[PDB]
This record gives C-alpha cells, sequence and structure tokens, in this order.
C-alpha cells in the first residue's frame, strides 16, 4: 500500500 504499493 502507500508503503508497499510504492
Amino acid at each position: 500500500x502507500l508503503s508497499l504499493c510504492a
């Protein structure tokens, strides 16, 4: 996500 979906 915002962190992994980087």
